[PDB]
């Protein structure tokens, strides 16, 4: 169709949700391509455009990829003593993986900016597929170093987050909540 | 009220403004923008952005003085603040802060900028959708700043956003590097 599922800016910001089940129906070449021009188009740190981004659709690396996101038990990072999103990666025909260069984004303060632009590009990703009628989801659970080795990923680049993307295999799940605007917002100065 | 706009669109068409007309942003607008940061998602849905919205001019104007960039050893890419007269000119200045133990912490890695990242492109898009413009501000005093603002230490400040209507008409943005330059398709060899 390429252009069924369109929506208007706001909507899908506020209708985008995870996507952990995939079917194996194929993403057209042209919606991957609008989904990654959509990451391009992101702003940056001084325009540097430090985010890299591999694509991996081979099957035999996608399920190698899987393997390596799996959470170490009792040593997980906050939030995630498993990885509901695991399996999504050997099941998606596409997996993007999302790093950045770190000193072509902001270093200063104690503060990477790197991961603030792949965060920003990200959320263009994941905005765009949704757009095109595609599902993903951000993972920051994996094995960076064993990762790096099976993709020969550059040295210098760090891995920020890997991107199942493909067609949802179900309707959209009631996601998790959000906090009330007025937990989130103060207006005016503290004290 | 607003010139809807198709999501691809958006993405395509924001740009970075920093030129505001004294225009008054309609309070529906501004919580139309500040909810779409608050829809976005986060490292283990832990939302650990939070968003101070200053009005006040007096207070704008001190925040855009601790927005200059020092003569030496000054951020990368910014010799000077472009958007800084911005942050006193709009009638709307949103801080971005985050709480770092409250996102991912691993590998060296502090998820925590990655989250605000996220929200502050669902705020700036938001934005732009309503006719209104906005710029990542990320050269400022923390320390100051914070003061300031009474933003208590172990929150973050990330970013500075200018909100308001664009003083001129759309212009066209820097360049983006061909998209054969950021990607690679498969592994590498070797
Ligand atoms: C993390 C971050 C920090 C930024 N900091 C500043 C800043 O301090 N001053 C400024 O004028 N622009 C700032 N920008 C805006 C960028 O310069 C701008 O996004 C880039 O030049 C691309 O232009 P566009 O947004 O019009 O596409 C920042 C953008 C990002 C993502
Ligand atoms: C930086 C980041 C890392 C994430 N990592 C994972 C992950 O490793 N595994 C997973 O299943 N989901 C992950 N997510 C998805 C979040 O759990 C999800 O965005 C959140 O629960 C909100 O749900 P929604 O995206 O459906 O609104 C991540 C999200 C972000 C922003």
């Amino acid at each position: 169709n390429l252009y069924f599922q369109s929506m208007e800016t706001l909507e899908a910001i506020r209708t985008r949700r995870s996507v952990r089940k995939f079917s194996d129906r194929p993403v057209e070449p042209e919606k991957l391509r609008a989904v990654l021009d959509a990451a391009r188009l992101a702003p940056s740190w001084a325009n540097m455009q430090c985010w890299r981004f591999v694509v991996v659709e081979d099957q035999a690396t996608k399920v190698q990829i899987s393997e390596l996101s799996y959470v170490e038990a009792y040593f997980g990072p906050k939030g995630y003593k498993s990885n509901p999103a695991q399996k999504a990666l050997a099941e998606a025909p596409v997996v993007i993986i999302a790093c950045g260069e770190p000193p072509q984004s902001g270093e200063l303060r104690g503060q990477q900016y790197y991961l603030t632009d792949v965060g920003i590009a990200a959320q263009n990703l994941m905005l765009a597929a949704h757009d095109l009628g595609l599902g993903s989801v951000f993972v920051g659970v994996f094995d960076e170093q064993q990762l790096g080795e099976l993709l020969g990923i550059p040295a210098e680049l760090r891995i920020v987050g890997l991107f199942p993307l493909g067609y949802p295999l179900e309707g959209p799940k009631a996601g998790p909540s959000r906090k009330p605007l007025d937990e989130i917002v103060h207006y005016g100065k503290y004290q």
